[PDB]
């Protein structure tokens, strides 16, 4: 997250760190949202590589013991069947990870609230992106979980020529684009939390930013629109 501030430890308890095994250690690669005690929602592109993955819940600082972490292997990876790695702009950038064990819920580990199917946010709706992604374009990952206020940019505006044009689909949510604050590499798969009727819900799964850079004016961060996938998510959980 570029232009973020450090999240409080208990603000975003559905946020997870998706990590892969690298030699004798583990490396953060993406975020995700805990949606059941044994299921995580993340981006399809986060799991294109043939890696060994684990999920960390109750994580705050990637580089030190928080006394709250639970570490769990990934048992099954269900990518949306229409996902195509060659074409992030097509959408379908979503995957569900079935965890090898069910995690224990507490102040630091909670299920993310998902929007009702089909829900669309008004332009400029209040949302926060969270993650440990790069804190600058071509920068380094955050140690501590970051948050940035990224108001939505509606589909009409976001798919206009000066923004993302036809690259953005109605299956996506855009947010930010102020040139200062944005998601960045390593935030992919994590939540966009938006305030609706007094409750934060996870409306987006971070998907892409501009090739030109993370915080680029009129290139808001693009997210898979969770509310377009409620049936798909329910269908997967019910059959696995
Ligand atoms: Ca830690």
């Amino acid at each position: 997250v570029v232009g973020g501030t450090e999240a409080q430890r208990n603000s975003w308890p559905s946020q997870i760190s998706l990590q892969y095994r690298s030699g004798s250690s583990w490396a953060h690669t993406c975020g995700g949202t805990l949606i059941r005690q044994n299921w995580v929602m993340t981006a399809a592109h986060c799991v294109d590589r043939e890696l060994t993955f684990r999920v960390v819940v109750g994580e705050h600082n990637l580089n030190q013991n928080n006394g709250t972490e639970q570490y769990v292997g990934v048992q099954k990876i269900v990518v949306h069947p229409y996902w195509n790695t060659d074409d992030v702009a097509a959408g379908y950038d979503i995957a569900l990870l079935r965890l090898a064990q069910s995690v224990t819920l507490n102040s630091y580990v909670q299920l993310g609230v998902l929007p009702r199917a089909g829900t669309i946010l008004a332009n400029n709706s209040p949302c926060y992106i969270t993650g440990w992604g790069l804190t600058r374009t071509n920068g380094q990952l955050a140690q501590t979980l970051q948050q940035a206020y990224l108001p939505t940019v509606d589909y009409a505006i976001c798919s206009s020529s000066s923004y993302w044009g036809s690259t953005v689909k109605n299956s996506m949510v855009c947010a930010g684009g102020d040139g200062v604050r944005s998601g960045c590499q390593g935030d992919s798969g994590g939540p966009l939390h938006c305030l609706v009727n007094g409750q934060y819900a996870v409306h987006g799964v971070t998907s892409f930013v501009s090739r030109l850079g993370c915080n680029v004016t009129r290139k808001p961060t693009v997210f898979t629109r969770v509310s377009a996938y409620i049936s798909w998510i329910n269908n997967v959980i019910a059959s696995n």
